[PDB]
């Protein structure tokens, strides 16, 4: 029988008014007997008509996938509205209906902290500037370098994680090998800059810089 | 028909041998109708005969779960042996087998670097005290904070994350409140310290302090 997965907005697409946040119902396992697949949207449980669904495609394992984009207002989202996706086939014994929204809660706003390498790291083959963002919630956040005023690549973030007061947490690291134009860039006292984008910071940005 | 998951053993418990690392075999969906369940357990194919069966627990969708649970030997489990579980039941048309092992690969010794509060988190509601772990393989691992020889609890340890080269990394953040005996300890320069356990550490274990 078919399947749907209800995917949010990327968190960078409901902070810029610029970019463009959607809500995606994927319907999966859609047979050759039963093809045809019905949509219906609904915020906070109104029925909206304007969602963009494209033909239905299929995959080698001789099913079909069908999906149906929704764009959201980013101020909707950031009000906590609801989306739902009903989907319909004759192959159900009813309706799936999946909802997605934001986490429910007081929004929170990062903390964001830089740290140096400990002088001990200088003895191995990479050095790693550090970015601590605590306190914030939701979870959903963007963190990324720079130096210069031009992106750097080489970092991993983790994903968030719970804290014991409710709010989360996390690191992200920037990979400074021992010989690289980013290694002497650092020793030369050139500034790094740790980006954050979240909803509860003014202009739902703050830089950290951080220098030798 | 029921659905099984197969689960490795704690990291803490297969780096010490007084510790008793055990493989879980977990069995969900399991009716009243049918609710016999059968296990067999087999270590790089040969059948063991050691497993035990917990007694079940229904769940609130009127449903139970059913778990076996195989104890290990350490050095087992450390050289790659395969943990096979085989679920029988009368709602099923076959057998389902799950296989587990450690990770492959050369391990790769973790490297650990404290680093101190940002001179800015003062200001804050608390100081984080905050130890890197990177460059290990596999992923299993353990980090534990103490001071005194005394374990502080207060901390949060991100999941590992896959770095560029293929190694792990994650950072482990012990809180220190604005107000406490742990921030007058930190004050005074009292030594806090990162303990790690990995397979890859002389001895499976090695500590990095931290003080003012
Ligand atoms: C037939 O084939 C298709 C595959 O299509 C293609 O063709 C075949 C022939 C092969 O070549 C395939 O390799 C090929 O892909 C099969 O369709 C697949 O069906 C499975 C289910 O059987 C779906 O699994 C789900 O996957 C989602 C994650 O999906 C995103 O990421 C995938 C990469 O990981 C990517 O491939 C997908 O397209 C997908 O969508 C995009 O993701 C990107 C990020 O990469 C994002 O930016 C995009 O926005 C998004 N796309 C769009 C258009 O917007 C995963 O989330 C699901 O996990 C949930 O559900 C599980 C239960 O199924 C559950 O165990 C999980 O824990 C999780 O559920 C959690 O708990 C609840 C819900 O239960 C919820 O509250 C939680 O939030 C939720 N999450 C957490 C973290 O807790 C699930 O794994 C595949 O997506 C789907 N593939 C495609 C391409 O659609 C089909 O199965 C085949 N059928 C048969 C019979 O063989
Ligand atoms: C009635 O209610 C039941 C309970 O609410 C439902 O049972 C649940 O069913 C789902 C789906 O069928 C299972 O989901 C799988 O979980 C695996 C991970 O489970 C571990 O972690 C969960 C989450 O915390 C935990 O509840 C489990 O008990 C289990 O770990 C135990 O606890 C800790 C935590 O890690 C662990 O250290 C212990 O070792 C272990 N316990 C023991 C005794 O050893 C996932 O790995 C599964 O992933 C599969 O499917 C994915 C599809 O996206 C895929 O990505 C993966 O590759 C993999 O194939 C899967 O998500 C729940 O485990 C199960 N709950 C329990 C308690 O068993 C039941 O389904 C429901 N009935 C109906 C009809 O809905």
């Amino acid at each position: 029988g078919p399947s749907v997965f209800l995917f949010p907005p990327k968190p960078k697409d409901t902070l810029m008014i610029s970019r463009t946040p959607e809500v995606t119902c994927v319907v999966v396992d859609v047979s050759h007997e039963d093809p045809e697949v019905k949509f219906n949207w609904y915020v906070d449980g109104v029925e909206v008509h304007n969602a963009k669904t494209k033909p239905r495609e299929e995959q080698y394992n001789s099913t079909y996938r069908v999906v149906s984009v929704l764009t959201v207002l980013h101020q909707d989202w950031l009000n906590g509205k609801e989306y739902k996706c009903k989907v319909s086939n004759k192959a159900l014994p009813a309706p799936i209906e999946k909802t997605i929204s934001k986490a429910k809660g007081q929004p929170r706003e990062p903390q964001v902290y830089t740290l140096p390498p400990s002088r001990d790291e200088y003895l191995s083959d990479s050095v790693s500037l550090t970015c601590l963002v605590k306190g914030f919630y939701p979870s959903d956040i963007a963190v990324e370098w720079e130096s210069n005023g031009q992106p750097e690549n080489n970092y991993k973030t983790t994903p968030p994680v719970l804290d014991s007061d409710g709010s989360f947490f996390l690191y992200s690291k920037l990979t400074v090998p021992r010989h690289s134009e980013t290694m002497r860039r650092w020793a030369h006292g050139n500034v790094f800059s740790c980006s954050v984008m979240h909803e509860a910071l003014h202009n739902h940005y703050t830089q950290k810089s951080l220098s030798l």
